[PDB]
C-alpha cells in the first residue's frame, strides 16, 4: 500500500504527485524537451488535398511531447475561434485525450454530460496536460483506464477489458486510452432534471474487429461519414491515430512487447526499478529501449529503421498523389454535370482507398510498429485510388473532358487554394481567441485552483502559426 | 587435409565422394523426398498471359528438390523436343544450374565453347543431377564457386569476389551460383581453329548493383528484351529466382544469417559437426532451422511466416491482374490500328510493371527472405501497371474503344488460349522425343561411364504432363 492511501486531493494535478513520486514526477516533466512543431500539410500537401472541407485541410502538425497536449489542443486551427462557451466548431469529446481534467469532469457530472456541448464549454476547466491521473489510481498508484470507451471497444472486439487483461498488456492499455482510431457517436438522451440532450461521444469502431477492413466494413455497414469531400462529394472517413490497433498485428505485438517496453524503459538501481516517463522517440535511447534484446549497434538497428521510413515514403506519396487526383478529376466530372449516379462507384473506391491509406498513415510509427501492414494497406489504397481513376477517364470521355489534367498540389499554399481554405482568415480569428477567451480561461483556472502556472512555462511558444523561438 | 588429396576420379559424379563422407552422401540424396510438381501456371494463370510469346507461358512449375534438377530440365516443356544436338528451341546455356557436369564440361572446353550451340549439344554428358562437384573442391573439400559468371557479377556491383570472401558470405556465395537472377549474353568469339562462332553466356546483370530498380536500369540502359510479348508486343524482360539479390537485403541477410544457417544447419555429435545436406523447406526442420536464434513455438513463428506468405498472394494477384489487363488492352489497341508511338509509352510502363512484380515472385522464398521489399515491389509494379492503364483507355477510346473488357484469364485454359499455346502439341512432340532421343542420351552416357543408373531411381516419375504416381 502506498503513501497516500486515502487518495490524493488535487487529484489531475500532477504536480500534487510530486510529493510521493518525485523521480517519475521529473521524467514525466521531461516531455517539454519534444517541442518541435513539424507542418504534416507543409510536408505533404496531399494531405490537404484529401482532407478538404474538413478541419486537418486547416492545421495538422506532428505530434510532440505530452507537455503540449492541451495546448496544442487549443492552439491548433481546428479547434477555431469561439466567442463563449456556446460557439466554435469542434465538440466537448476534443478534449478527452489530452487532459486528467477529463477523468475528473466525467466523474463529477457523468459521461453524457461530459460529451454534451461544445469544446469550448470546459475551457476553465480542462487545463492541465496528460499527467498521472491519466493513467494511475490516486489510492493504490495501479495502472487503470479512466475512460469507460476503451473497454466498451476492448469488449465489442471479443478482448478482454483492462482489469481482466494482463500486466503486461495493461503496460500497452494506459496509452491505448488514447492512441487509438476512433468516431463521434451522436447519442440521444435524457439528464436528472428530465431534459432532452444531445451528446457526441467518443467511440472505437471495434464491433467488427480492429483491423483496417474491419473497421471499414464498420462504418460501411452504419452508413457513417465523417465529412462530405469539398472536392470529389465523396462521403469520407477519416483514420485518427490507429496507433495500438496496428501495433497489435505487428511482430513486436505478437510477440507481446509492450508500448512501455520501448517508450518507457526501465532504470535498475539495486533493489530498485524505475520507468522512464520521459514518453518520446526511442530512437533517443536506443541502450535502453532496443538493446536488451537486440544484439548488435545502434546506428545499424537505426538504419533498418531508416529503410523502413523509406519504403513507407515512397509508396504513401504514391497512394496521396492517386487519391488526390481522384479527388480533382471527381469534381472535375461535377462541374461538367456528371451525375450522383455515374459517380457513386467512383466515390465508394475513393472513400476505401482515402481509407486504407489514411489508417496506414496516421500512426506514425506505424510504419515501424507493424512495418508490412503498413506497406500492405498503402498498396491496397493506391489499388482502389486507380480502380476509381479507371473508371474517371470513362466519365471525363463522356463528358467531353478526356484529356483533362488534374491540378498539381505540391505546395500547402497550392493545396489550400483548391480545397478553399483562406488561412489568414482562420488564423487572425484564432489569435483574437487567444488574445481574449483563452487568457481569460487560464485567469478563471488559476484563480479557482485547477491549474498552477508553473504547468504553463514555454508551453506557448509555438504552434503551425507562429514560433516566438523556443519552448 | 583430406583423405582424397591428390582429386577424386569421376568426381563430377556425387557417388565418387560417398566413399569418404558417407553422412553428408546421404542426406544430399534425401532431396529424393521432395518430389511434388505444383504447376505454377495452374495456380496462378495470370502468369501465362504475363509470359505470352515466351516458353513459361507453356510449362512453369514450383521447385523440387536438387535431386530432380536434371530430370526437371530435360522434362520441361521449355526445353522442347531435339531431334538431334542441333534442334530444339534453346541453347547450351540452360544445364548450367542443373548438373556438375558443368564445370566438369567448362574445365575441358572452355566457357565460350561450353555456351555455343543448342542445349541438345551436351545431352549425353550433362547427365548427372547437383552434387558434390558443384559446391566442393575435389581435393581440399573446401566451398567454392565453380562457375566464372558469379565472380563476374560480385566484381560488377562491388562485391567481393567468392576466393576474397570470408567462410560466412562462401556459405551463401554457394548458392548464388545458380539462385539469382541471370540473362544470356550473345557473344562473338573465334576458337583455336580460327572459326567464328557465337556464344550465349549467363550474365548476372549486376554492374549497376542488385536492387530490382539498378538492374532495370541496367537492362534499359543496353536496350535489352528477353521476348516481345505475344499480345501487347512490349519488349519484355523476364525475372529468374533473384534468391540471393533478394536476401541480402532482408533482414536476415542483413545480420549475416547465411543460405546455409536456415537451409543446411548443423547438427553436433561430440566434437564433430556436419551439415544437413537435405536442402528443403526450413519450416520442415524448425527445431535446428530457427530455434538457436528464436526463442518461441514452431506453431507461432510457422503463423508468422503465413501471414506475409498471404500479404504477398494478396499483391501477387492484384498486380498480375493489371498487367494481364494492361497487355489485353493493348493488343485490342493495336488490333483497332494504335501505332506503335502512340503506345511506347504504355508498353514502357507495362516493360517496367512486370519486371519488377516478377522480380518480387519468381524467388519463391523472397516473401520471406526480403519481406517489405517483396510487398514494396508488387505495389510499385502494380502501379506500373495502373498508369499504363489509364493511358490505355485514351487510346482505346480514340479508337473507339472506350467501353472495352478485356477477356478473363482465371484457368490455364483461357489464359494459354488467350496466349495462343497449342499445349497437346508440344507435350505430344515432348514424349516423342522422351522416348526416342533423351533415352539413347541415357542409354550412351551409362555406356560411356558418365551415368550411374541408381541416380536415376524414380527421378522420372512426374512433371506438369504426367504422374505415373509417386518419385
Ligand atoms: C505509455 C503510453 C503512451 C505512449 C507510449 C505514448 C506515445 C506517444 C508518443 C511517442 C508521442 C510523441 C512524443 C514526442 O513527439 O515527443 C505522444 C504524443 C501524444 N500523446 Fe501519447 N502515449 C501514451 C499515452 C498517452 C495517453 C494516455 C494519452 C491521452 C490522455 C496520450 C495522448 C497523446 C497526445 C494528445 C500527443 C500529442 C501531444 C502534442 O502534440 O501536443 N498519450 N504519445
Ligand atoms: C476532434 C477533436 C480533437 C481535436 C481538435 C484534437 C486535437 C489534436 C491536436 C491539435 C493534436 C496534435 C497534432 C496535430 O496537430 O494534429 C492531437 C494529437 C493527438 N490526439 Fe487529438 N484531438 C481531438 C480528439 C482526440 C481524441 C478523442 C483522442 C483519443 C481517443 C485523441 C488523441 C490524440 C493522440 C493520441 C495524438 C498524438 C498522435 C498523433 O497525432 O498522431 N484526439 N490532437
Ligand atoms: C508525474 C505523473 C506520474 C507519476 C507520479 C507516476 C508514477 C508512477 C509510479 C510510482 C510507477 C511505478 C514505478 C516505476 O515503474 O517507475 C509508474 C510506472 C508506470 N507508469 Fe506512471 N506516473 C505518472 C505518469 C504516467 C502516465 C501519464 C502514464 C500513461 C501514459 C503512466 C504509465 C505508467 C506505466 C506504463 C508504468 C510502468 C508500470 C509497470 O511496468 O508495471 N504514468 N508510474
Ligand atoms: C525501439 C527499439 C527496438 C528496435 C529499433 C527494434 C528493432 C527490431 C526489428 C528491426 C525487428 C525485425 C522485425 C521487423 O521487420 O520490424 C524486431 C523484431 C523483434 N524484436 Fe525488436 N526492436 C526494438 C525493441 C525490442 C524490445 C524492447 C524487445 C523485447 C521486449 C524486442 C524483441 C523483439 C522480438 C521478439 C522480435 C521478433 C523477431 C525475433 O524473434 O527476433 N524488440 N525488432
Ligand atoms: C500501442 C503501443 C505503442 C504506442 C501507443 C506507441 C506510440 C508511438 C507513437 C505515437 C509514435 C510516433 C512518434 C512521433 O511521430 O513523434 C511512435 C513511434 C515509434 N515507436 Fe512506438 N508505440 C507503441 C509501441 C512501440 C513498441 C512496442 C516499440 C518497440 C518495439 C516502439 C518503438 C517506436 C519506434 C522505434 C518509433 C519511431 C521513432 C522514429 O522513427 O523517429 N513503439 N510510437
Ligand atoms: C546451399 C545452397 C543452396 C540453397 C540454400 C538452395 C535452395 C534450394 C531450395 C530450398 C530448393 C527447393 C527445394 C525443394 O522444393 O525441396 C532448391 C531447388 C533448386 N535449386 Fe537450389 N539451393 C542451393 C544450391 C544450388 C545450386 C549450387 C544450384 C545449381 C547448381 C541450385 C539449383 C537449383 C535448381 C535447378 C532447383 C530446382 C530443382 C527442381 O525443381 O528440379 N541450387 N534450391
Ligand atoms: C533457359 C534455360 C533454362 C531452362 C530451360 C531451365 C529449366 C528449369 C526448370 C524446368 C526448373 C524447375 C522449375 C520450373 O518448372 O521452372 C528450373 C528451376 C531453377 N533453375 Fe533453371 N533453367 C534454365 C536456366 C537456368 C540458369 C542459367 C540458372 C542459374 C544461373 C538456373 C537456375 C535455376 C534455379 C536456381 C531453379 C530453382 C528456383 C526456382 O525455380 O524458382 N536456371 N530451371
Ligand atoms: C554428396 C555430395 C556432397 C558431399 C560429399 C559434401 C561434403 C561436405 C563436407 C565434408 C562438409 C563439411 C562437414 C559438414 O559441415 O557437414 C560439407 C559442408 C557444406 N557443404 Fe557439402 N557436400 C556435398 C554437396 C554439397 C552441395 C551440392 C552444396 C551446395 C549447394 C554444398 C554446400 C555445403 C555447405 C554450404 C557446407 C557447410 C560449410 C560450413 O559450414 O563451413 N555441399 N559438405
Ligand atoms: C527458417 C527459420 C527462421 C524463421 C522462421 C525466422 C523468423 C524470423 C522473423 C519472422 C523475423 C522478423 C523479421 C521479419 O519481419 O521477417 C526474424 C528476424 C531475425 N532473425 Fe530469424 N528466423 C529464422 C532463422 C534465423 C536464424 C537461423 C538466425 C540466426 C543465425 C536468426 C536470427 C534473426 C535475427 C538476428 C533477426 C533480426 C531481428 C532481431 O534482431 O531479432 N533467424 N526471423
Ligand atoms: C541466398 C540465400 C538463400 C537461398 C538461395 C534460399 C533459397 C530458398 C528457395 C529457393 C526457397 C523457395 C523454396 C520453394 O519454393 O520450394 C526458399 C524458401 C524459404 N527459405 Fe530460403 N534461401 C536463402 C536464405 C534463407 C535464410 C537465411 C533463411 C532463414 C532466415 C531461409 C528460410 C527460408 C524459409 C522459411 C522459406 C519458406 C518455406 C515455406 O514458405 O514453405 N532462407 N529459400
Ligand atoms: O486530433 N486528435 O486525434
Ligand atoms: O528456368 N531456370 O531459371
Ligand atoms: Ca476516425
Ligand atoms: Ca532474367
Ligand atoms: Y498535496
Ligand atoms: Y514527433
Ligand atoms: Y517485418
Ligand atoms: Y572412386
Ligand atoms: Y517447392
Amino acid at each position: 500500500k502506498t503513501a497516500h492511501s486515502q487518495g490524493i486531493e488535487g487529484k489531475a494535478m500532477s504536480e500534487e504527485w510530486a510529493r510521493y513520486y518525485p523521480r517519475q514526477f521529473d521524467s514525466w516533466k521531461k516531455t517539454k524537451e519534444s517541442d518541435n512543431i513539424t507542418d504534416m500539410l507543409k510536408e505533404k500537401p496531399a494531405l490537404v488535398v484529401a482532407w478538404a472541407g474538413y478541419p486537418f485541410s486547416k492545421d495538422y502538425n506532428a505530434p510532440r511531447g505530452h507537455y503540449y497536449a492541451l495546448q496544442d489542443n487549443i492552439n491548433t486551427l481546428r479547434t477555431g475561434a469561439p466567442v463563449d462557451g456556446k460557439t466554435g466548431p469542434l465538440p466537448s469529446a476534443c478534449w478527452t485525450c489530452k487532459s486528467p481534467d477529463v477523468p475528473r469532469i466525467i466523474e463529477q457530472d457523468g459521461e453524457l454530460e461530459y460529451f454534451t456541448g461544445k469544446w469550448a464549454k470546459y475551457g476553465d476547466e480542462i487545463v492541465n496536460t496528460i499527467g498521472c491521473y491519466n493513467c494511475h489510481d490516486d489510492k493504490s498508484a495501479e495502472l487503470k483506464s479512466k475512460v469507460p470507451y476503451l473497454d466498451r471497444g476492448l469488449s465489442a472486439a471479443g478482448f478482454k477489458t483492462f482489469a481482466e487483461s494482463t500486466h503486461q498488456e495493461k503496460r500497452s492499455l494506459v496509452c491505448a486510452q488514447c492512441h487509438v482510431e476512433f468516431y463521434f457517436k451522436k447519442t440521444e438522451w435524457k439528464d436528472d432534471k428530465g431534459v432532452d440532450k444531445t451528446a457526441m461521444v467518443v467511440t472505437l469502431p471495434w464491433s467488427k474487429g480492429i483491423s483496417t477492413e474491419q473497421m471499414e466494413a464498420y462504418y460501411d455497414e452504419i452508413n457513417f461519414a465523417d465529412w462530405t469531400h469539398g472536392i470529389s462529394k465523396t462521403p469520407m472517413l477519416k483514420a485518427q491515430h490507429p496507433d495500438w490497433e496496428l501495433y497489435k498485428t505487428g511482430i513486436h505485438g505478437q510477440k507481446g512487447v509492450s508500448c512501455a517496453d520501448c517508450h518507457m524503459p526501465y532504470t535498475q538501481e539495486g533493489a530498485v526499478k524505475y520507468s522512464d516517463h520521459k514518453v518520446g522517440n526511442p530512437l533517443d535511447n536506443m541502450d535502453k529501449s532496443c538493446m536488451n534484446c537486440h544484439r548488435e549497434s545502434e546506428q545499424k538497428l537505426k538504419d533498418i529503421v531508416k529503410q523502413k521510413f523509406e519504403r513507407k515514403e515512397f509508396l504513401q506519396d504514391i497512394a496521396f498523389d492517386n487519391i488526390g487526383k481522384a479527388h480533382l478529376e471527381t469534381g472535375k466530372a461535377m462541374e461538367l454535370g456528371a451525375t450522383d449516379a455515374e459517380l457513386k462507384e467512383i466515390r465508394t473506391h475513393i472513400r476505401h482507398a482515402q481509407w486504407r491509406a489514411d489508417m496506414a498513415i496516421a500512426g506514425h510509427g506505424s510504419f515501424f510498429h507493424a512495418p508490412e501492414e503498413v506497406l500492405r494497406l498503402l498498396a491496397s489504397g493506391n489499388e482502389e485510388a486507380q480502380k476509381a481513376r479507371i473508371k474517371l477517364v470513362k466519365v471525363l470521355a463522356k463528358y467531353g473532358a478526356i484529356d483533362y489534367v488534374a491540378p498539381d498540389f505540391e505546395t500547402k499554399e497550392k493545396a489550400q487554394k483548391l480545397a478553399k481554405v483562406d488561412m489568414e482568415a482562420f488564423i487572425a480569428e484564432k489569435l483574437k481567441f487567444k488574445q481574449t477567451l483563452e487568457q481569460e480561461w487560464k485567469k478563471q483556472a488559476i484563480a479557482k485552483g485547477r491549474l498552477n502556472p508553473e504547468s504553463l512555462k514555454g508551453v506557448d511558444e509555438k504552434s503551425s502559426y507562429y514560433d516566438k523561438t523556443k519552448k
